[PDB]
């Protein structure tokens, strides 16, 4: 079972509906994990969102029908969350994760003058499982302000103004030239040079922060050697992550290397390729062993059900982000290698029954791979 | 999307199914939220029940496979929860709320001699999402005791008696809501505990929403609300309760709840509601509301309430924990005003001065003179 | 019978997962596909496990959280983690939880006397449906490791496929012929008389159970006696008959019409009582059933006859004379004729 016929593989060229596109940027939405394959029913409440904007741009003020968990892959972002009585600005860098609670009004700036901003947001809708909506305050040539949803009368009395003034100042649909083109607009260094001022960054101490942004590489990867690096922040360590019962991981795999076969005890992992190419082999039980395989590339998404063993083989320098749903107390069990090899953790005698070989034949074999987590392919 | 084609509008005249009814009172169950419209799939575990009783009446003893959050719209009530090893009676007044764990045997008295008892109970069924059953102990005519569910042999071995005795004494009044004398009523109202400022955080006793200052208040309206952070019962249901008053010819400014799904039910008066959804195409949903009418405001959808006559509504806020209420006009809690000047310039066709001048014209907050 | 959506008879209700000379593993049918009235039990599945003396279930794991309970016999449950390990000596009555996706193997270190167990399953990837992953390699199944190609297997193991295949790939079946677990009856029961005993461990008492919001109860009913009519306030109970047999009458609510659900239960039988649904258990021989309390936190047990926990006897006199046709006097006169509690003779 491979490509297309593989329910866990989500080739990017045919798995994304774009919510909005412009010459200034683009927001894409991965299709529903369960509409795709009913086998991923417990991921019905989640959605993957890809975001990218050009230098000097800003995603206009809006709020969504869902709770988001942002992650910066590359570039710098300036996230400002506007509440009803004040405001909070965060300067995000690659590796940064920040939580935007459901229904929170915000805008996002890419302050880099010669570079793009690339992100991956995890959406968790509140009203209808798996589906949400963006409400934009602004009125652009691309979409109406949601305030246009109330009648002139209410707007007039609500704002204590004649509708002519309300329309002129906030909507301006009578002269599109005074309107912005879409939800993502370009800026001049001048403008940007202003918004950036006043903004909190992440730092060693925020890994434990209740509301500030935290970086995945603020600590030593849990696994690291000549072939790859595996960084991960768990619910136990971060309060935002604990609220969602999710873990985050960023892992690098060198060209020609593979992340040993292994499985997660309880976490359903959503993995998306950020860069590179790789071959992933997943194992299910039709007790006939079922082989699910695919060739992954940039922007592809692949999900690994809990307890399903898998392997990532890098055909070029690779890097992927990973969301561990139902992460609480998860245990990663490697099937090969020295460290965390659940296999070679069984009692000699039991190993003898489990396999044709024997006490020594088994262990002798399980001792041939001297490396751990990442090995050379 | 006008009232009828509006999936979030529930006109009482055609949205409730009567469970029981006689000259003494009426219990109504509102149609399932999601089977009305798939857009409210996340309310499937919830159901609204309306309870009306005449002066000097009693809802006979019974339990249900559903958690119940009671709320007294008007009138007075004596609620007594009968546990397996004791009994607790409660004197409920208007604005009082109380959680009734699922499967708790109880009976409800209307102690007044001239005023009706009106209540709205939020039900959260335990066995099947959105559907539950009432198990009445009494053996009236409108229904048999669920005790008659066991065969004669069992009933006899159980109570240690001849079936004729058990049958004549327990299995043999009319309906589940019967009338009674004023003397019988005083005999049942003497031990009822009332709510009080030191019960707001009670884990099992009734708390009054209005026994505290409202969060928003002025010449045109009063907005009362108790959250999960303040009350442990609400925290268990992750719900917030709000009671708001609006003077005729006034409205509750456009605003949206960040994460709460609101179940709005009209107590008295009338009002026009405008809810706005998306699909980016803006969808308009409006309606004219009256007593007993229900309307749900999905989380994050902006809405406005325009009272056509002295109004008061009750609202259950689902997924209440940390909900943030954002207004779009008015001085206080106006999220639009928190947007940086530069971004207001970008986001709107007008300048920064234009937006700020416009955003400051409405000098009041929350409620304004329509 | 067979028309009582709450009755599950070990005969046409289960489905053998594995079966061989050394034991059997049956997986109960889905509560919800069975009857739409048991939707809130869709995440749960019952598994009946049996193993003859001196046998062992080879290493494996499932994408499901388990709650084991020893109906009879002894077993040595060993959990193998990614860098540690710890075995538990299970005795009848002992309860133990196996976190989802944990690799483990179970043994029967006794002769003659077998291993009889019931497991509560809570699947992780898709409600009510899980899969077992066996590391071992036998004629019954391939090791899941065979899911990886030769090249990949060669690299991971740093060895020519020739050997990983000779030492790991190619016995008979999955049952070859060879925090801390808590015992239910290790403490005094809650109800105790001459006709039976009622043992129960609630979530508020055990942290493992608190995790699952589940209570465990083991009750005994001397033949002739019966568990007095009663209903759990909020818990949905799944009872399984261990020894003996008995009759059960469960009353539901269709004017409101009383619905009746009754059945004759035997060994390995399973029956579910919806929360708040009144019922009675009548032992037609020495009886002992196991019960899983779902949605357990703060559950209240209300009896309808007897001296203790009699919710009916807790209703105010006036209201009683109002609820029933008899007088306030003839009602208490009646309600007081049973000096027994929980269990009474028949």
């Amino acid at each position: 079972r491979e490509d297309e016929n593989n329910p866990f593989y989500f080739r990017s060229s045919n798995s994304f509906q774009t919510l909005f596109e412009n010459q200034n940027g683009r927001i894409r939405l991965l299709q529903r994990f369960n509409k795709r394959s009913p086998q991923l029913e417990n991921l019905r409440d989640y959605r993957i969102v890809q975001f990218q904007s050009k230098p000097n741009t800003i995603l206009l003020p809006h709020h969504a029908d869902a709770d988001f968990l942002l992650f910066v892959l590359s570039g710098r972002a300036i996230l400002t969350l506007v509440n009803n009585d004040d405001r909070d600005s965060y300067n995000l860098h690659p590796g940064d994760a920040q939580r935007i609670p459901a229904g929170t009004t915000y805008y996002l700036v890419n302050p880099h003058d010669h570079q793009n901003l690339k992100m991956i947001w995890l959406a968790i809708p509140v009203n209808k499982p798996g589906r949400y909506d963006d409400f934009f305050l602004s009125s652009t040539q691309a979409q109406q302000s949601y305030l246009q949803g109330f009648s002139h009368n209410i707007l007039e009395t609500s704002f204590h103004s004649e509708f002519e003034e309300i329309n002129r100042v906030l909507f301006g649909e009578e002269e599109e030239q005074r309107q912005q083109e879409g939800v993502i607009v370009e800026l001049s260094k001048e403008q940007i040079r202003q918004l950036s001022r006043r903004a909190k960054s992440s730092s060693r101490k925020t890994i434990s922060s209740e509301d500030e942004p935290f970086n995945l590489r603020s600590r030593n990867p849990i696994y690291s050697n000549n072939f790859g690096k595996f960084f991960e922040i768990t619910p136990e360590k971060n309060p935002q992550l604990r609220d969602l019962d999710i873990f985050l991981s960023s892992v690098d795999i060198n060209e020609g290397a593979l992340l040993l076969p292994h499985f997660n005890s309880k976490a359903i992992v959503i993995l998306v390729i950020n860069e590179g190419d790789a071959n992933i082999e997943l194992v299910g039980i039709k007790l006939e062993v079922q082989r699910y395989r695919a060739e992954l590339s940039e922007d592809d998404v692949f999900v690994i059900p809990a307890a399903y063993p898998f392997v990532v083989n890098a055909t070029s320098n690779l890097n992927f982000l990973a969301f561990g749903i139902n992460a609480e107390n998860n245990q990663r069990n490697f099937l090969a290698g020295e460290k965390d090899n659940v296999v070679r953790q069984i009692e000699r005698q039991v190993q003898e029954l489990a396999f044709p070989g024997s006490a020594q034949d088994v262990e002798r074999l399980l001792k041939k791979q001297r490396e751990s987590y990442f090995v050379d392919a």
